[PDB]
RNA sequence: AUAGCACUCUGCAAACACGAAAGUGGACGUAUAGGGUGUGAUGCCUGCCCGGUGCUGGAAGGUUAAUUGAUGGGGUUAGCG
C-alpha cells in the first residue's frame, strides 16, 4: 500500500515504505539457515576492490533451492518469508515425504498452494519444467543456462522473461533488459513472475537508511586533487575534461563487452 | 557527504577492481541487480546549437605493416679469345 510517514521530524518527512501483511512474523526455519560474514569489499590480498561497501546489519544466509531437482513429488506451501539477502520473498515448501525446502516465491503464491517440478508437472505458477514442455508465449522466471546448474536469470523482485519461440534445440526468450537470446531447450524455468513487485516503490528518506543496508558515501572525482582522480584539481569549480572513471575509462557511452565466446547466443541487442 | 534525480555501461565464467599467474572481491548476488559519472530535500521548471573534440552506427573507395618474392642490375669462373 506504499505508506507515507508523517513529517514529525525532517528525517521522517520523506519515508515511503512497503507493507505486506502476509509475511511470517517469527524466526526462519533453522535447519536451512547458516552464517554469513561481512566483507568490506576486500579480497584475499586485503585491498579494496569494490568501493562504497561496509557496515550494515548482521545477516544470516538462507539456503535457497535453485535447482528444483526433486521431480514428481508434490509439495505444499507452508509460509512466505522475508529474506534479507535479496529483494524477492521466499516460500517454505513441505513435501509429501516430509522434506522441507526454500524457493523463490512467485507472485500470488499463498500458504496452502501446491507446486511440482519435472516433465509432467501441470501448468500452474511455481511449477518447474523444461522449456521444451513450456507453452509458447508463457511468462517465466528463474531461467537456467547450463543443464543441472540451476536458475540464474530473472530472479530479482518482479522479474520476468517471456518465451517467444522454440525451434530445433534452442528456445527464443526475451529478457527484461530488452534483449533476445537463445537457450538450450533442456534447461528449466518456472511458471509465473517473481513477487514483491512493489520493491522499487520505497523511498529511503535519509542517509542512515543507506548506512543500514551497508553503503558507504560516494565522493565525486570533481572533489579531489589531481593525484587522486583525473577529474581532480583546479581553482573553483571546473570540469574541463571528458568524464572517466578513477582508472581512466570513459563513462558516457563507451562499450566494455569483451567476451567473444557467447556472441552466437545473442540474436538481437537492446542497443547497448 | 546526504535522501531524491538523470545519463551511461553490464546477459553472468557479467561489467569493474586486486594479482606476475593461480586465484580473490563484485556475490553464495542476476537488469526492481551491480559499476562509473554529474546534480543535490521540496515548489515551478530546465531555451537554442552536432560546425570542433569525444562516443555510437555505417562504407568498402583512397592510403598503409609483418609476411610473400615476379622481374631487373652487379661480384666470382668453366670456356671463347
Amino acid at each position: 500500500p506504499i505508506q507515507k510517514c508523517k513529517p514529525t521530524s525532517p528525517g521522517r518527512r520523506f519515508v515511503e515504505k512497503v507493507v505486506h501483511d502476509h509475511l511470517h512474523k517469527g524466526a526462519p526455519y533453522a535447519p536451512l539457515v547458516e552464517a554469513k560474514k561481512r566483507t568490506g569489499g576486500r579480497n584475499n590480498n586485503g585491498h579494496i576492490t569494490t568501493r562504497h561497501v561496509g557496515g550494515g546489519h548482521k545477516q544470516h544466509y538462507r539456503i535457497v533451492d535453485f535447482k528444483r531437482n526433486k521431480d514428481g513429488v508434490p509439495a505444499v506451501v507452508e509460509r512466505i518469508e522475508y529474506d534479507p539477502n535479496r529483494t524477492a520473498h521466499i516460500a517454505l515448501l513441505k513435501y509429501a515425504d516430509g522434506e522441507r525446502r526454500y524457493i523463490i516465491a512467485p507472485k500470488g503464491l499463498r500458504a496452502g498452494d501446491k507446486v511440482q517440478s519435472g516433465n509432467d508437472a501441470p501448468i500452474r505458477p511455481g511449477n518447474c519444467l523444461p522449456l521444451r514442455n513450456m507453452p509458447i508465449g508463457s511468462t517465466l522466471h528463474n531461467v537456467e543456462l547450463k543443464i543441472g546448474k540451476g536458475a540464474q536469470l530473472a530472479r530479482s523482485a518482479g522479474a520476468s522473461v517471456q518465451l517467444l519461440g522454440r525451434d530445433g534445440s534452442y528456445a527464443i526468450i526475451r529478457l527484461r533488459s530488452g534483449e533476445m537470446r537463445k537457450v538450450h531447450v533442456e534447461c528449466r524455468a518456472v511458471i509465473g513472475e517473481v513477487s514483491n513487485q512493489e520493491n522499487n516503490l520505497r523511498s529511503l528518506g535519509k542517509a542512515g537508511a543507506a548506512r543500514w543496508r551497508g553503503v558507504r558515501p560516494t565522493v565525486r572525482g570533481m572533489a579531489m586533487n589531481p593525484i587522486d582522480h583525473p577529474h581532480g584539481g583546479g581553482e573553483g569549480r571546473n570540469k574541463g575534461i571528458q568524464p572517466v572513471s578513477p582508472w581512466g575509462q570513459k563513462a558516457k557511452g563507451y562499450k566494455t563487452r569483451t567476451n567473444k565466446r557467447t556472441t552466437k547466443m545473442i540474436i538481437r541487442d537492446r542497443r547497448v
